[PDB]
């Protein structure tokens, strides 16, 4: 009875246009890095000082692109204070002068020859990113029907491998990536906030808030009624009010209360390890070293072949949207670590013997390209929309504060630590991540269960009926 309208569509969409902003502002740092470091140079001389040693260039660098997780780290720990304030539809809105005001700043650090806005403008786009990873899954959590979550949840996902792809595409040189124009291809993050703050205000509010949090039964329902495409929402709206009870009978949940309630630890628990499956199987490392492993692996062209890397992440994005209402989040989650443990392997194998064995630089080359393809799977997508999953109304918000903060912080952890690992372990550095991925294949089999068609109020009492045991 309940269809895909345009309307709902419409809704989504504009949704993961802040989706876009994280896979733009990720990928986008990377290309100018050396046009970049020759601004902070200019940019120090200009001012008079003497030149920066390779020492402090590399630090103010290693800065300008680890502030941005920073501000993620923050901004997705606050997604609490907005969402039950301003509601999720209003708190997209606002946060869109940071997003505007963050690009302009990087958009114009150049001619005001500032590597302070250069660094600020990274700190705010990433205080803007963080609330977005939080409040677009939760957004399209709570607007999607029950059937239909986890593909219209992946579409979070999916915006961000495009924008990552732009990012790299917009990176070439003979695109935005210039010693003229890279403050435009930093910059260009304000089109997307104007366009997305310009369309939101005719995007619904979450008809779960209006109807569990603002008590307006009346609204939620006729929004529910237009989203869908049917009068009859019933099963919905009374699942809804259930939620609604359930609300008003616990206490308002802080953060802390969820490592201290049993009820909440289990579903906090599972939503916090599968972001570092995530974040912990490598994705980061690997995608960025791609273009490094390509040229030491002998691809003429690595560039061309990151960029393939790319669009292979979003191919197989796609195709996680297209199966996992069929095969369930468990499943694909499953499938993804356990083939990228394989491929992670499989570098520091091809890695180890392609001096000796010249055919195992083709392994290598294609080892990466299969494990991105694993990781879209289930490992890219399901960790950022699954959390919105497995709370209620309540505990939501704060629940994906803490996740999405324990996303961001762990990909900060593996920006931080790599580069030393790799140093010290060689190839053999993949061999740590497929440590990790190995241990969560087991606790997703053995820990994770399955959300798919569930309403919330079925896998909130089933965390429940756990926990009386
Ligand atoms: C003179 C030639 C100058 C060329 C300069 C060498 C390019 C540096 C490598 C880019 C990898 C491309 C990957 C970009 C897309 C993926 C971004 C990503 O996922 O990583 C997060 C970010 O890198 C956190 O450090
Ligand atoms: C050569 C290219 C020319 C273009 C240069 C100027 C672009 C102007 C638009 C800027 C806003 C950003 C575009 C909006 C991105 C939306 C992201 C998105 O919707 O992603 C798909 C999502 O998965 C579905 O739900
Ligand atoms: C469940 C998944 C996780 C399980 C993980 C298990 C790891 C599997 C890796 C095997 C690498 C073996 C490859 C060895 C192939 C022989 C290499 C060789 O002899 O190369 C000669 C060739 O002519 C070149 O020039
Ligand atoms: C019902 C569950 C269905 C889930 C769907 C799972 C899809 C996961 C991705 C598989 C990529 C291929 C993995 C098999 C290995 C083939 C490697 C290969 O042929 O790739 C050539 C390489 O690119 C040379 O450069
Ligand atoms: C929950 C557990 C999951 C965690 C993930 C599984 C981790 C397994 C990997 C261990 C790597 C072995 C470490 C070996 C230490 C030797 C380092 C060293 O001494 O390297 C010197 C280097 O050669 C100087 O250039
Ligand atoms: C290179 C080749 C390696 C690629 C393959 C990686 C290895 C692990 C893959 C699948 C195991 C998990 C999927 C099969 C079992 C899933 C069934 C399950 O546990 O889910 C039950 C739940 O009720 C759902 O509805
Ligand atoms: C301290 C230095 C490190 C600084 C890292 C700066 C970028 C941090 C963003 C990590 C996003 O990771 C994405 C992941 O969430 C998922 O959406 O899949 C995508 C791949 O397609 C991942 O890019």
């Amino acid at each position: 009875t309940q269809k895909v309208t345009p309307a709902l569509i419409f809704a989504i969409t504009v949704a993961t246009i802040g989706s876009f902003q994280f896979g733009y502002n990720t990928g986008v740092i990377n290309a100018p890095e050396k046009i970049i470091k020759e601004f902070i140079t200019k940019t120090l001389t200009d001012k008079g000082n003497a030149p920066p040693s390779e020492v402090l260039l590399t630090s103010l660098w290693s800065l300008s692109v680890a502030i941005f997780s920073v501000g993620g780290m923050i901004g997705s720990f606050s997604v609490g204070l907005f969402v039950n304030r301003f509601g999720r539809r209003n708190s997209m809105l606002i946060v869109n002068l940071l997003a505007v005001t963050g690009g302009c700043f990087m958009g114009l650090c150049k001619v005001a020859k500032s590597v302070e806005m250069l660094i600020l403008g990274r700190l705010v786009i990433g205080l803007f990113c963080g609330l977005c990873t939080g409040f677009v899954p939760m957004y399209i959590g709570e607007i999607s029907p029950t059937a239909l979550r986890g593909a219209f949840g992946t579409l979070n996902q999916l915006g961000i491998v495009v924008g990552i792809l732009v990012a790299q595409i917009f990176g070439l040189e003979f695109i935005l990536g210039s010693e003229e124009l890279w403050p435009l291809l930093l910059g260009f993050t304000i089109l997307p906030a104007i366009l997305q703050s310009a369309a939101l205000p005719f995007c619904p509010e979450s008809p779960r808030f209006l109807l569990i949090n603002r008590k307006e039964e009346e609204n939620a329902k006729q929004i529910l009624q237009r989203l869908w495409g049917t009068q009859d929402v019933s099963q919905d709206i009374q699942e809804m009010k259930d939620e609604s009870a359930r609300m008003s009978q616990e206490k308002q949940v802080t953060v802390l209360e969820l490592f201290r309630v049993s009820s909440y630890r289990q579903p906090i628990i599972i939503s916090i390890v599968l972001q570092l499956s995530q974040q912990l199987s490598g994705i980061n490392a690997v995608f960025y070293y791609s273009t490094g492993i390509f040229k030491d692996a002998g691809v003429q062209e690595p560039i061309y072949a990151t960029i393939g890397a790319g669009v292979v992440n979003t191919i197989f994005t796609v195709v996680s949207l297209f199966l996992v209402e069929r095969a369930g989040r468990r499943t694909l989650h499953m499938i993804g670590l356990g083939g990228m443990a394989f491929c992670s392997t499989l570098m520091t194998v091809s890695l180890l013997l392609k001096d000796n064995y010249n055919g195992m630089s083709f392994v290598c080359i294609g080892a990466i390209l299969v494990f991105v393809a694993f990781f879209e799977i289930g490992p890219g997508p399901i960790p950022w929309f699954i959390v919105a999953e497995l709370f209620s109304q309540g505990p939501r918000p704060a629940a994906m504060a803490v996740a999405g903060c324990s996303n961001w912080t762990s990909n900060f952890l593996v920006g931080l630590l790599f580069p030393s690992a790799a140093h010290y372990l060689g190839a053999y550095v993949f061999i740590i991540f497929t440590g990790f991925l190995i241990t969560f294949l087991a606790f997703t089999f053995f820990k994770v269960p399955e959300t798919r068609g569930r309403t919330f109020e079925d896998i909130t009492r089933a965390f429940e009926g756990q926990a009386h045991g």
